[PDB]
Formats: structure tokens, C-alpha cells, sequence
């Protein structure tokens, strides 16, 4: 268990694009971080899309996989800026 868990799975790429989109610019008015963006891993297909989202998001310092033993890439780390 963590603390500021996105669950974006079973999403359409949009909707997940759109919640990741908002809770990062709540995170940022907020002063949190990290994120967690629980995606799964299935086809790689929100991982890829919000990724590719994710390259263009200004409030975002760096994004990665999450360790092996905590997701892996079935959840993307958003490290957000202060």
C-alpha cells in the first residue's frame, strides 16, 4: 500500500489521459509527490499512451516503471515538480 494510487485500469486511453492529466495538476498545487499511476500491464496499451502523454505534461520532473516488486510495468511513477 501507497499513498497517491491512480487506478486507471479498465480505462479508455482518453479517460485515463484525462484523469492522469488532472491529478497531476492537483498533486502539483498540492506539493505531492510521487504518483502512482496503477495502469496494469495487459497489452501495454494505457502504459504506452500515458507515456506518451506524459512526455508533454509540464507539471512532470520524471516518470518510470515502478520497481519489479511494486508493479513493475503495471504502474508508471510520476515524480511531479515542486
Amino acid at each position: 500500500r501507497f499513498d497517491n494510487e491512480l487506478q486507471l485500469r479498465g480505462l479508455s486511453v482518453e479517460a485515463a489521459v484525462e484523469e492522469l492529466r488532472a491529478a497531476i495538476a492537483e498533486a502539483r498545487a498540492l506539493k505531492e509527490t510521487p504518483l502512482r499511476v496503477v495502469h496494469g500491464k495487459g497489452m501495454g496499451v494505457l502504459r504506452r499512451t500515458l507515456r506518451d502523454y506524459l512526455k508533454t505534461d509540464k507539471n512532470v520532473e520524471s516518470f518510470h516503471d515502478a520497481e519489479a516488486n511494486q508493479g513493475g510495468h503495471g504502474v508508471t511513477i510520476v515524480n511531479v515538480k515542486r
